[PDB]
Order: C-alpha cells, then structure tokens, then sequence
C-alpha cells in the first residue's frame, strides 16, 4: 500500500498472508469462513522456477501484525488443502482474477481472527464510496514490502472512467478504485487481500480483491479490483459459504 498508515494491531482480522515456501509474504487474502480464504487466481500460477499452483508449497498467517513477528500471540499458521482459482481466469488479461483457498484445518475465531462479510449478488458498491485496502506490499513502486500492515482510504471510481483510463483492459470483472489524483493505491504484494467496506451498521463487507494496476499510486492510474458481489452464487457452490 503506498501512501497508506500501519493499521492497529487487530483492525483487518480478516486481512490473511499468503507465504510461499522460501519466498517470503506473496499476496494477501481473506478469511470468509472457519475453512475458506479469497485471494486472487493471478498468485498461484506456476513459473519456471516455483510451482505456486500447487497448494502443499502455502502457508496462510491469520491474526498477522507484523512479517517479522509470524509467531506473536493470537498469530494462527495454517497450510492450505485445495486451490479453487476461478476457470475462467485469463493470466493476460487477468479477467476473473480470484481463488478459494480451502484451509487444512479450520481458523480459530478470535479478537484477531474474525470473517469479513460477503456482499449478496444483488449488491451494487456505489461510486465515490470510500473504501479501504489493507495489505504487507510495497510503500512505494519498486519500493519494499512492509513489515506492518498497512491500510489506505480509496474510492469506488465510475466504470466508464475506469474504462478509459485504462483502454481495452478493464472488463465487467474489474473495478478502479483510488484517486484520479493517486497518492493512496495497493502496490505489489497487496494482491489478493480484501478491499472492505464499512456497510450501513458499520459491519465490513468485502468490495473486491486487490488485483493489479498500472504503476502505483500514479495520477491516473488508480489500482483495478475484480468484483465480489458477481461471483457470490460462485462461492457458495464452492465452498457452501
Ligand atoms: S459477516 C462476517 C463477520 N461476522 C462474524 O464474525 C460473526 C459471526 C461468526 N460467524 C461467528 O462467530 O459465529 C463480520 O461481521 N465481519 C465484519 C465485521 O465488521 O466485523
């Protein structure tokens, strides 16, 4: 997150980092259920030297403040079963950029360990609503990766200027949300965690999952999400939440 501030120990409960053995925090995810994490599809595909499709290589930390404090009280440390990346994912166009991430054994309900909720497919998150994006990415572009975690206030932009902004790459899958302005943007590292919103009682629904963007944090450019509330009937086939 660029432009962001250390979050308070406990704030996101959700917010879930993703290690790949020997390759350190690679992207974010959320906690939905006692057995279920969102990340983003574009996380776990291989490369020539690192197999990231293959679920035994994960660990999940839930509870995390801090990189460098993966064993502090409350931290839970779980492997993952299954990888359930969305079939209609594309790694070019990175339509459909989401994942289930099945937990080998269930997540503990905690003060640092609690579900985000799922928005119902019906639900329409309105542009200019200020929304939050949390994660360990960098603070700068071809910067670092924080130890603590990190928040941003962002805003839900309009397709059409999204659309524009960004030609002939956003699709229907996708929202822009930041500032025209930049300043405040996720950034490397920050895939696949969860935006969340503060809906009517306060309670936090999950508005999308960081997924990539153009630079970071620049005039115009504004990071893109895939949407949540589209893939809700997707989700409850999956994994009966
Ligand atoms: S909608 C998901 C979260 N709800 C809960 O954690 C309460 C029910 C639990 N499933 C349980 O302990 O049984 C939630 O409200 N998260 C968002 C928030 O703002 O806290």
């Amino acid at each position: 997150v660029v432009g962001g501030t250390d979050a308070d120990e406990g704030e996101w409960p959700w917010q879930v980092s993703l290690h790949a053995l020997g390759q350190g925090h690679i992207c974010g995810a959320s906690l939905i259920s006692p057995n279920w994490l969102v990340s983003a599809a574009h996380c776990y595909i291989d490369d020539r030297g690192f197999r990231y499709s293959d679920p035994t290589q994960w660990t999940a930390f839930l509870g995390l403040h801090d990189q460098s404090q993966r064993s502090a009280p409350g931290v839970q440390e779980r492997r993952l079963k299954r990888i359930i990346s969305h079939p209609f994912f594309n790694d070019f166009t990175f339509d459909y950029d989401i994942a289930l991430l099945e937990l080998e054994k269930p997540a503990e309900y905690s003060s640092m360990v609690r579900p985000i909720c799922l928005p119902d497919a019906s639900h329409v998150f309105p542009a200019g609503k200020a929304i939050w994006v949390t994660g360990w990415g960098h603070t700068q572009y071809g910067g670092t990766g924080a130890l603590i975690l990190q928040k941003g206030e962002i805003r839900v932009i309009q397709q059409t200027t999204c659309e524009n902004l960004l030609p002939q790459q956003i699709t229907p899958r996708m929202m822009c949300v930041g500032f025209l302005s930049g300043g405040v943007d996720s950034c490397q590292g920050d895939a696949g965690g969860p935006l969340s919103s503060v809906e009517a009682d306060g309670r936090i629904f999950q508005a999308g999952v960081v997924s990539w963007g153009d630079g970071c944090a620049q005039r115009n450019k504004p990071g893109v999400y895939t949407r949540l509330p589209l893939f809700r009937d997707w989700i409850k086939e999956n994994t009966g939440v």
